[PDB]
């Protein structure tokens, strides 16, 4: 374990950290701990652990306030620091956030982007830092954010795949499944929904929020679209009904017509999630609460803003003397994220730069993970002086393929699309005259054989023809497809590859990521956990 250590450090200290530029380790400050004015509240967790995940669906419907579910632990520092929070400087405020805000409906610390890039860039099992949270925070509901087809990973995988991620995640301390699909497409959140409900834990089925309710020149999705896939997802049984804006495309005029007729719609409590992108989060989560919506995604003020989720304590400032008031500890809050600041200067070489409101979002409806990953390809390939036309050219192939959801991994399909068109000067016109030479990037190949779903309204006949030249197409779930596993032979293969009986958790994680969890794995035997470093000492030894 120490030669591990000394290994790890040595390692550092001469080639640098990797994909980060070799600077000398800057001194700082501990980072501030809390004072908080503790008071003993009965959680939502508490209500699930004890009466079960109907009651607090009751509970939550019976809150005048509107409840907030803090997204520090993952989305905040997935748009705003890669992803890269290390486990050490969420533990060092996990109790805190536990006793401090005990009115939190959940915390969203799992699930995304976070499952891959713990294992790929931290060395850190995200088990383990599941299991390290559940223990600080006995009673906060830990939410995480679920793929319904393909649970955390990308490849395909069967639907008892899925239920075994479903079972581990929920034995090892998942509250609350936030059930989304890329193309909001009902058979691939069905077996994800009925799973979570069969392991007792709160099942939110999301819809994912796309183009503009109020604007009549997009139809496809109108308030009329929503209502009726509100209804269904109701149907399913699932116990909150979720909205996705993964753009912040959502108008606060579009927030309160959209959240009112889904109120009349279905019974079930709605769940906002949207970010601050164009900069009117809080005024769109401020015209949901006027609508009546019953939790929002917030997070710490100083990881909120910009790419990122709005800030708790703003929105409890906005709603302060109005009819619905937040439902947080403020003061508690502040003193938290004293700490969160202190600690995201730690992750300097990850910030994005200076960042301003932008809502030239609202014209090619990027996410911000998208924006990242196709302002760096263009960089990459030689095309970033052109990102303007990029942009443009990712709304027009968004409008070619027929206004699809864009959402991971759909909105790399239209980011890998918009830059083949960059990079070979292709024009609408071009791709539909001479696409049959043309070599389709996979993704796009992949989407348009069916891989990713069917999309609402499917696809372009001829776009589809041209694209996929001989390969077969699927009109069903990819999952119904899937090359059967086996748990059994899977756990003996895992288990010669590594050299110990491996868990549960770590059969399902070699599932999803099979490459990923032996680097990891070998990335353990040579360097040990290192987790437990601080981060300075992390990153630059
Ligand atoms: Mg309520
Ligand atoms: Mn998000």
């Amino acid at each position: 374990r120490g030669t591990k250590t000394l290994h790890y450090l040595s390692m550092i200290t001469v080639n640098g950290f990797p994909g980060i530029e070799n600077t000398e380790k800057r001194h700082f400050e501990e980072p501030r701990q809390p004072l908080l004015n503790l008071e003993k509240k009965k959680t939502a967790k508490n209500i699930l652990d004890e009466q079960g995940a109907d009651a607090v669906v009751d509970y939550v419907k019976n809150t005048k306030e509107v409840l907030l579910t803090d997204t520090t632990l993952r989305d905040a520092h997935q748009s705003l620091l890669a992803t890269r929070l290390r486990l050490q400087d969420m533990k060092g405020i996990a109790q805190a956030i536990d006793q401090g805000l005990p009115e939190l409906f959940s915390a969203e610390m799992w699930g995304g982007a976070t499952f891959d890039v713990a294992y790929r860039f931290l060395n850190e099992s995200p088990w383990y830092r599941l299991r390290k949270l559940r223990k600080l925070m006995p009673n906060t509901m830990f939410q995480m954010l679920f793929r319904g087809s393909n649970a955390v990973g990308y490849q395909n995988y069967p639907d008892n795949v899925i239920e075994e991620f479903i079972r581990v995640a929920a034995h090892e301390g998942i509250d609350v499944f936030r059930i989304f699909d890329s193309l909001n497409w009902l058979p691939q959140m069905e077996k994800s929904i009925q799973a979570v409900r069969d392991n007792g834990k709160i099942a939110e089925a999301t819809i994912c929020y796309t183009g503009d309710i109020l604007d009549p020149s997009r139809p496809k999705y109108n308030i009329q679209y929503y209502k009726d896939l509100a209804k269904e997802l109701e149907a399913t049984g699932a116990h909150i009904l979720a909205v996705k804006d993964m753009a912040g495309l959502l108008k606060p005029q579009a927030a309160y017509r959209l959240i009112s007729e889904l109120k009349d719609t279905v019974d079930l409590p709605i769940h906002l999630h949207t970010h601050d992108t164009s900069g009117n989060g809080i005024i769109t989560y401020s015209g949901a609460t006027q609508a009546g919506v019953d939790i929002i995604d917030v997070a710490t003020a100083s990881l909120a803003g910009g790419t990122s989720q709005p800030s708790m304590q703003s929105i409890y400032y906005a709603l302060e003397h109005g009819p619905r008031h937040a439902s947080i500890n403020v003061k508690n809050a502040e003193q938290i994220d004293h700490y969160w600041e202190d600690v995201r200067k730690y992750y300097a070489p990850f910030e994005a730069g200076i960042t301003s409101p932008q809502t030239e979002v609202y014209m090619h409806e990027m996410p911000g993970g998208q924006y990242t990953n196709l302002k760096s390809q263009a960089a990459a390939v030689g095309l970033g002086h052109r990102f303007d036309e990029i942009k443009q050219m990712y709304r027009k192939v968004n409008m070619m393929f027929g206004d699809i959801i864009k959402v991971t991994p759909s909105s790399k399909v239209v980011g890998d699309m918009a830059l083949f068109m960059i990079q070979n000067d292709l024009t609408e016109e071009d791709v539909y005259a001479r696409g049959n030479e043309l070599n389709f990037p996979e993704s796009v190949v992949s989407f348009f054989r069916g891989d990713l779903g069917q999309p609402v309204g499917g696809f372009p006949e001829k776009l589809q023809k041209i694209i996929v030249k001989d390969k077969a197409v699927i009109t069903d779930r990819p999952g119904l497809h899937a090359e059967k596993v086996d748990f059994e032979t899977v756990k003996a293969d895992l288990e010669q590859k590594i050299g110990y009986e491996p868990g549960d958790h770590e059969v399902i994680s070699y599932i999803m990521y099979p490459q990923v969890f032996l680097d990891y794995q070998k990335m353990q035997r040579e360097f040990g956990a290192v987790t437990l470093l601080d981060t300075p000492t992390f990153l630059h030894g």
